């Protein structure tokens, strides 16, 4: 159970984004049905009034929370990976449009899942904005919680992988378009019952065997991190 509060651009808080530049759902419940249109941008996908301006090369930070800003972020049990995708905003998320910018599943050194590190980061994880064409984009941040993923939702709807999905409206102003955006994958559609990483037993299988769901990260992606960039208690 987790939601996005807002974003930071180069370490500067853009302010409460809920239903303003985040297409916020009503609550922090997971999406579980892989074929549902809710997989795109969660249960209340509509255009909201603002878009955050950024330039290529900026650091765009998502900030998640559980019930209130800068709380426990998400239950420790919800181990799983984090990914960020981008699509042109005009698609409204439909079609083969989502390109993956970031993936973090299990870091073998630190012996932590992406979610565990997100808690330590006070809910913050970032991507560097890529050199795509100026215009309006959706950034889709996705957490997969695996603690009931030994079952498939389609077989047993009280269990299954849990998807926490948030779409932010981002306007890219200045970019040299050195890496124009390719075609991507559809949501719903990219993940099926047989996709690696959707069904997994975290209690018996060692995390070093986990493979996160495709697609792989685009070669035009400029990186990112799970790491606190600003202190919500101050700004
Ligand atoms: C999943 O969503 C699809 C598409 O809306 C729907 O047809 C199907 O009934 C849902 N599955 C379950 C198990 O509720
Ligand atoms: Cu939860």
């Amino acid at each position: 159970h987790t939601l996005v509060w807002g974003v930071w651009v180069n370490g500067v808080d853009q302010g409460d984004g809920r239903n303003i530049y985040i297409r916020s759902p009503p609550n922090n419940n997971p999406v579980k049905n892989l074929t549902s249109p809710d997989m795109t941008c969660n249960v209340d996908n509509r255009v909201v009034p603002k878009s955050v301006p950024v330039n290529a090369g900026d650091t765009l930070t998502f900030e998640w929370y559980h019930n209130t800003r800068d709380d426990d972020i998400i239950a420790s049990s919800h181990h799983g990976p984090i990914a960020v995708y981008i699509a042109p905003a005009a698609s409204n998320g439909q079609g083969n449009v989502w390109v993956k910018l970031f993936e973090d599943a299990y870091n073998v050194t630190n012996s932590t899942w992406a979610v565990d590190r997100l808690i330590t980061a006070h809910g913050q994880h970032s991507v560097v904005v890529p050199h795509v064409a100026p215009g309006d984009y959706l950034f889709r941040a996705e957490i997969i919680a695996l603690h009931e993923a030994d079952s498939l939702y389609s077989q047993n709807p009280i269990r299954g992988a849990q998807f926490y999905i948030s779409c932010a409206q981002i306007t890219i102003n200045s970019s040299d378009d050195s890496t124009p955006l390719p075609a991507g994958v559809p949501f719903p559609g990219a993940y099926t019952d047989s996709t690696p990483g959707i069904q997994f037993n975290i209690y018996t299988t060692p995390a070093t065997s986990y493979v996160a769901p495709p697609p792989s990260v685009w070669s035009g992606a400029l990186g990112g991190s799970i790491a606190q960039v600003g202190d919500a208690s101050l700004e």
